[PDB]
């Protein structure tokens, strides 16, 4: 059977949760989300409302993806569903979603505020072995930046899919500037390096004003293509605009990072690679010396397979918005542990 729910007007938007939720209080905006008390289980939660979840098509698998993303993480370094609910009893009236998950406090972008090493190795390994797990999964993240990194009082590091309202730019892969359309899960491992590099020195490795900047400030560290990559570029006008730049060389990491542990030096090194079939994977990250006092082979699960196949179909307004409620309503608790 269904729970109580109970109302309020909060953000200036409204809200109808369930008794268990209580004290329901917003930490600001896709949606906006409140830190609540959960009677349930104890623990202090997060209640992710839905903005307008399916106001278009675009909207309403939107929406879809979000609940499979987020219903098939189960891993201690990737943000895990605890509830999904709505107010509705009905397909016929379904119409809000909310998401339910730990309060985790903080996010790396504010607590930012020059960290010592062993802070930042622990801090990337679990980066890395959230990427592992959701890299084996075939999904790529895309958008990993600060603010998408969720850290408790404990430091311990959880993966968010989409943050609290510092440029989506600084954090993106070049091949992901140039719009390639076929870049791989490595675009993931460049952003871990650009966080690390920030992590190490306080000070943001490429602070980019636009696109175009961006890529200036990311081949002077990392040097213009060579010829090898420089052959994998299947578009004439990319292919001529860095062809057409100045000549930069490789820079030496020692040198830029200076006084930073030589192992952490290495392993950016093995992240900022320009050529993407060379960039270390976050399996092989994990396996480097810089994290030998973290790293456990027998504690590093990869997940289960995920079906993305909805990722291409055409469906109409109310067909995601009915897969969403199936969604919805199969949703299984996890064990309370
Ligand atoms: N195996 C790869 C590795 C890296 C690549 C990259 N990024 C490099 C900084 C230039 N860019 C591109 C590409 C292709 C078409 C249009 C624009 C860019 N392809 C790459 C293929
Ligand atoms: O955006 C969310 C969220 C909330 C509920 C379900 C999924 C993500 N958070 C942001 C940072 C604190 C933890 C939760």
């Amino acid at each position: 059977e269904r729970p109580t729910f109970y109302r309020q007007e909060l953000n200036k938007t409204i809200w109808e949760v369930p008794e268990r939720y209580q004290n329901l209080s917003p930490v600001g905006s896709y949606g906006s989300v409140c830190a609540a008390f959960d009677t349930k289980t104890g623990l202090r939660v997060a209640v992710k409302k839905l903005s307008r979840p399916f106001q278009s098509i675009i909207h309403a698998k939107r929406t879809y993806r979000e609940l499979r993303l987020l219903k098939h993480m189960k891993h201690e370094n990737v943000i895990g569903l605890l509830d999904v609910f709505t107010p509705a009893r009905s397909l016929e009236e379904f119409n809000d979603v909310y998401l339910v998950t730990h309060l985790m406090g903080a996010d790396l972008n504010n607590i930012v505020k020059k960290l010592t090493d062993d802070h930042v190795q622990f801090l990337i390994y679990q980066i890395l072995r959230g990427l592992k797990y959701i890299h084996s999964a075939d999904i790529i993240h895309r958008d990993l930046k600060p603010s998408n990194l969720a850290v408790n009082e404990d430091c311990e590091l959880k993966i968010l899919d989409f943050g609290l309202a510092v440029a989506t730019r600084w954090y993106r892969a070049p091949e992901i500037m140039l719009n390639w359309m076929h870049y791989n899960q490595t675009v993931d491992i460049w952003s871990v390096g650009c966080i690390m590099a920030e992590l190490l020195t306080g000070r943001t490795l490429f602070p980019g004003t636009d696109h175009i900047d961006q890529l200036k400030l990311i081949l002077r560290l990392v040097g213009t293509p060579g010829a090898e990559l420089l052959k994998k570029i299947s578009s004439e006008s990319a292919r001529n605009y860095i062809q057409s730049l100045t000549q930069m060389p490789k820079m030496n990491f020692a040198n830029v990072f200076i006084g930073a542990n030589p192992l952490a030096v290495d392993l950016l090194e093995k992240m900022l690679v320009l050529d993407s079939d060379k960039r270390i994977t976050a399996a092989q990250a994990l396996a480097h010396a810089y994290f030998a006092q973290y790293h456990d082979p027998d504690d590093e699960p990869v997940a289960d397979p995920y079906d993305q196949s909805f990722e291409s179909r055409d469906l109409l307004i109310d067909e995601w918005k009915s897969l969403t409620y199936d969604e919805v309503i199969s949703f299984v608790p996890p064990p309370l542990d």
